[PDB]
């Protein structure tokens, strides 16, 4: 049920799109975005500065006014356009899953099955609560009749990594609109072409100019601006840990906005000794391996029982010597590459650092092709809470895993960390799955799976992986502004 | 029906409160505390800083480890913990109000009838969240069960200011420990002594050692320890808008700790030319000479409309020359003195300022006593929105008065600030209460009425007057960290 | 906008529909449907009865079973259903629209524009609360964990009338299913088509079989079948008050099966002195004469203050003399004929009563035409609240006019009725908007509006005008059943 | 801890209560209240019948009007009143709790530290909740702005029954006056005496007259003078299936008045073979005998699975035999006598029909003493489905334990029957608990535990143990009249 590629898909939009229109960015300048499995570049792109993002938040103010298309809407409507927007989405769903593999690298099964089936899911399922996240009203004490409305927040900027550049967009415009905002949305130099496309369907589905604005550019330059902005009500921000700290300084410099975060982790994966062995095994592969090991909730901390672990480790290493890598469009690769060349880099980098700190490498290590950025699955053994695999991201394709023998002892391990993104819990004991998610500093606990994300159930960091939540209702909280209104009356009853 | 007070309360509390013992500060320092009313000092406190935030920060840490008291207590019994210190505060109400007079200046009328009234409010309401902020259950896609739990948020940084330092104290104790965290409070150097007596009433009640905290000290010492400190997970800031840009830059450099915001104000009075003209007189008059002035939303922009602007003067104006000022502790006073000399002098400045600009001043204007720090009712008429009087936050018992003439005016004048914390509207009439409250950019728009707060309704500010909102359900947002639990299961169904 | 109307439609559907698949009834009869305007046959339609229940309950039972389609389908899935059914209906939207005029009698611009409409908008509405209506996490006290699980109530049994036939049964269907019931629909013996042709848009839609059975047939057999069986967990009746009263002694006398009625009314529609006059009176007239005055909301008490009496009462009669009645398929017919011959005598009975009992008849007070059952547009002014006319639902187009002097007076006057279904109050005073909104006791009270009508509000009466409400959140309300599960934990923690 | 008992307590309360004052009943009627103990009358007791019942319902409504004292009374205050009551039974436990054993039969160590624990927790739960059960406002379509108040139902018809008299009546005035509304409560023949004296306590608690009536006497009569009452805007009722209909019927019969249920149940507990066999014996043995089998949820078919069924037997058997019937102010006492000579009589009639209709007699089985009304801790085994006693609600000491083999059969044999009041499941294994809490069709499902109540946590039936919810946040909404205004307004914005 997957159907076929175009391999090399047409580029329709690589320009700055504010007020339902393409602009040439100002400067007339442009960068390249480049083919990551074989270096080559796809198109230039308008590269996006200060003055093209002050164009797109003006445009965005306009499009907020009071009175304007957009506020005068209703709700419900706001609601019929995410909607019509997914029905454009799925129209296109393979070329824009194509589109998303030859700038992103993942493999195009997944692509397609995964990515857009999440796009689409999330942005129907945010559809529905356009008309329906109510303020209140509220038995105050005296004779007042008080109740509050839940207003936009107003002009959000959203700046969205390159891991996921079609769902991350998703899960930014779908909270965004559905509660009648505007926004300006930077999108990562690596990938723009996915998401600049559609823009061209937001176009067509009907949303007012200036409603939605994407603006590409690079992080130091048109990212920057957005965070500082004297007339952008909130940014959203997912990306590095080390950014999301120069975001919020940017804000409090400015002019208050307020901020979300979604950053980096190095989340726990804890096997017990009576877990389903091959379901687990299977499951921390997938945990660390999916989409290149390029997430931010990968499991890059396999904690395994003492009593189980050599079994495991073996299995493992016999998975990930099998995992085929290659040409992200053919239909058996698993493992397509890296992004960038800077990712490449830093992989291998880290990957040198775990020998010299005496991992035992036990497959992989090296580079996996001549052309693209691709790296072998890579597994390393009897990993030490203080080696630097352990402690810092990776985001690549190299999996760690330790050795426990007490329950007491993994949780202390685990939360033995600046990150909480995710964390699971693999085991068949009913007790100790709920003393484990209970006891783990995780925004996310998953017992006896991983990855498994729904549009209903909210994401986001404890700790240094970020602030604030995405997705479910939670994921509306940030993007409204509470007004109470408080009202005289004659004589208050209950 | 007021009992007669102590004018001369005995002060017990002095120092640095943690783990439910009293310490003085590493560095043995101390700083006066200022009665106001004569300028005289009442007595030293402990002047504490970074090291002494540093002991507090491990008191609280320790407080807040799973497996401790505070963390295994019942949801339920967290109330009654609450609600048994309300008791003790409403037990000792009539030497806490002479106390928060003594020390502040505010008139014993008002600090017995109004501030501790609101504290018994606000910790009762929020007893009773203890043990109903549920998390959810959400029906997610395929064979899971997904649900969150709504965790604490852990040790939260607590600044708060010197206007209302009882009901600042209860506004930030309430949510927190309803939800479970631990606290580590500032309290402003003009104005600790309420707030330390009160630390004894926590231990009274029975809070285990180191839930509340309590430092006090400078801003630039302790309040940017807290600010800065690795390991405080949540700061809650009330105070100007300069020192919460601080405040923010000091989370997004150190540990990206969750930040709220509550700032100031230059909030607008709307009185329509069918307002009930005694009512809107008495009520604007309130709105802005309320607790000398000295109030984050303050009605200190007054319009009025051209109808009725000559008659709404002379009766301000009369309303203004009659309010009796005078020693806080006499039960004729309506307005005490300003809270210290920086302000005492800042309020004079900005007097002159009014006058040299232009602004029509039509009484008051100048000392009112020559002991303490007391400053005549003053009223300005002719006021133009370009007069520093009309941009700046005076804080001081100064009133703007603007003339205006159509509803589409007034909404644009109103707006065009960087302030939205409050404002208000006067008429008689339906759809101009509903056209006003709806277009006003303010986290509370008060109908017929002004200053009325209620603990289950929210506070907080649009724009640069905040982040983040106080009271009602939404006040336990921020004191919140959501967990998601996604759990593999046989078979889903619904 | 609308487009031409096919004037015969063709019937396809008048059958039994269960399991997806059309079944004569077991005893082979069948019943007439007749064109209200003509009094002629459109149809024969098979007579669903006790045996034929007992069918469509046991299928519903069967698509009920744990594991099968319907309970594991995604909650988002049972979304897309609802969308898809409502894409199908807009699809065939003109010949619904002129199917429902040809049964029914209502103009077919109206049925166009607001019937269809509506049903539009309630399914998409409930399409999005599909995946959103969660459960909690409860903080018990102890060690344990506590959390609810919001379940389908199970088989429902669903009533609907005459007066909006399409409507009423996408009330019903959305909560219904959008919350993964399944259901044994009964529809109106007067106006079955189109709810039967709806079900073949159900099996396109993709809805598994025996998700929704629809009994057509008469009320003291198919209706008392469904509310008396055994083996239906829950009823929703709309209708008259009696056969409410009929229900729920049903559901009393057989098993408890959980009951929500949506019964009559008698609403005022209070007209203050400081009202726009103009404005009163078209909303007046839209109150009662609305859909042949075959609404349970209509207003069929019309409060005018005295001073504007006259006045309100001339204009009203020269609008009701205006109004157009004839062939509901013309575009000049701004009335349609009424329902059956039953509800043509008892009005017309009703207008006999208005003249004895000393109304004065301003206008109509007859027969319309000598073809169809076509009544004047009837005013009665110096109406009485003992009047038989100012007591009892008249259910067809018969204006009450009724004059006060006091707020105090109509407040008390409105209120004194075992009806209480909705109100309304026209004036620009905030201050009587808001004292009248409080004190009539009615389900919906409509301010300077009437008949405003939206998915998201809820829609139900206050004393004998039902219990239980539908359309918004609420509406899902009687659709689930809470279940606790209350898990022992090695300990609990915050 | 625990004080000792008077156990001959003096009755200061037997009269019927109106306005906060003490009646005779109009026909001067009394009836004696028995001590099962002993047999023995403990004093008479004012006999209400129809005309008591409609002084109450008039005293009732007027408390309800608009401007009454109740009506006008802040949210937060109706909390304090709440909260005050309960301090004041707290005051007087331990004569409750003596009174309460006096009357009832049940242990005296039991009512001191479980009843009378529940009556304080369930009340000081519900006094948070009185200014936090908020309306919404709502995004509907058009320019209108819509929301909805919660009003209280009204006159709330309250029928409590003899097994939990004290819990019982918490149950319903927590949720009730909470909310706001009145209530005419009926108290049980059996235990009137506690309810009387906790209504002085009401009367000092400051709840204004008429708020708090309540009526001793007969089902029959005073019962079904309320349920029947033309005026009853409510019933809540907890006791037997079979009333339950009598009351939906009368209900329907009458005015439509909104029921609520709490009915009876034959619970199962299922005992899986990884189970805790210590833990679950103990559990299986106080979910039967608890409150000498007096319990609607009472765990009344143990399901053991076939390889650990012998052990469990022997266990069980043994357990029962242990278990010390006697006096129940006597320290040593677990089991009292049933609560009156109907009981007592029934229970034997069914321990007879278990022994003609095959089931095993492991122990007891006959009287337990000459004097009172004691019964002999009974065990039924090898009890299949179709039995008698495996059918229908005994409410007494009476275990019936079954044998099963798999998960799937257990599922389908604990869901045949017209019951689903309760269940719990016993296992150590995560996903048998997760697919019996879901496949389990019971109000509360127990996992590892059984009778875990709070306050936080709704309970209810399925099928035919009843209907509605009481405890949590649920409790509100029975007691909860739903009102919507939508208000026209000059251009509505987002
Ligand atoms: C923000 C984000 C989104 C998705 Br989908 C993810 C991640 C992170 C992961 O780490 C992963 O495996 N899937
Ligand atoms: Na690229
Ligand atoms: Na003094
Ligand atoms: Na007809
Ligand atoms: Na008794």
């Amino acid at each position: 049920a997957v159907p076929a590629p175009n391999q090399q898909p047409e580029v329709f939009c690589n320009q700055i799109f504010i007020n339902n229109e393409w602009h040439d960015a100002v400067s007339r300048k442009t960068f390249p975005t480049v083919n990551p499995s074989t270096g080559e570049v796809i198109c230039q792109v308008a590269e996006g500065d200060k003055e093209d993002v002050d164009k797109a938040v003006k445009a965005a103010r306009a499009a907020f006014q009071l009175g304007s298309p957009w506020r005068r809407m209703d709700a419900s409507h706001r609601g019929r356009l995410l909607n019509r927007l997914a029905d454009l989405i799925e129209r296109d769903r393979t070329y824009l899953a194509a589109l998303e593999t030859l700038d992103n690298g993942k493999p195009y099964v997944i692509s397609y099955l995964v990515d857009l089936d999440m796009v689409l899911k999330c942005l129907r399922y945010y559809a529905g609560w356009a008309d329906k996240y109510h303020g209140k009203t509220i038995p105050i004490d005296g004779d007042f009749f008080s109740y509050t409305r839940h207003e936009p927040v107003g002009v959000c900027g959203q700046i969205i990594p390159w891991n996921f550049p079609l769902l991350m967009q998703a899960w930014k415009l779908g909270p965004a609109l559905a509660t009648g905002n505007v926004v300006v949305m930077k999108v990562a130099e690596q990938t723009p072409l996915t998401a600049l496309y559609v823009a061209n369907l937001i176009k067509e589905a009907g949303f007012p100019p200036g409603v939605v604005n994407i603006v590409p550019g690079f992080g130091p330059t048109a990212g920057a601006a957005i965070a500082s902005h004297e007339d952008v009500d909130k940014v959203a921000f997912t990306g590095s840990t080390e950014i999301g700290r120069v975001i919020q300084v940017a804000a409090g410099s400015s002019n208050l906005k307020r901020v979300t975060l979604e950053l980096g982790g190095k989340s726990p994966n804890i096997i017990m000794s009576d877990a389903d062995m091959d379901w687990a095994v299977e499951q921390a592969h997938f945990a660390l391996f999916f989409n290149q090991g390029q997430c931010c909730c990968a499991g890059s901390r396999t904690f395994v029982q003492e009593d189980i672990y050599d079994e495991f480790v073996e299995r493992s290493v016999a998975r990930a010597k099998s995992r085929v890598v290659g040409n992200p469009f053919d239909s058996k690769t698993e493992q397509g590459p890296q992004v960038d060349e800077t990712q490449f880099k830093k992989i291998l980098g880290y990957i040198n650092t775990g020998k010299q700190e005496g991992a035992k490498l036990l497959c992989g290590g090296g580079i996996a092709a001549d052309r693209g950025y691709f790296i072998q699955p890579t597994v390393f053994g009897d990993v030490q809470d203080g080696m630097t695999i352990a402690k810092e991201e990776i985001f690549g394709p190299v999996m760690q895993i330790l050795k426990f023998k007490t329950i007491e002892e993994v949780v202390g391990r685990a939360n033995n960390s600046t990150y909480g993104l995710a964390a699971a819990v693999f085991t068949k004991d009913l007790d100790k799955a709920n003393y484990l998610s209970q006891a783990l500093q995780a925004g996310t606990v998953w017992v006896n799976c991983y990855d498994v994300f729904g549009a209903q159930s909210p994401f986001g960091g404890y700790k240094m992986s970020g602030s604030g939540r995405e997705l479910g209702e939670y994921g509306l909280q940030a993007y409204t502004e509470v007004k109470t209104v408080t009202v005289k009356v004659p004589q208050k009853n209950s």
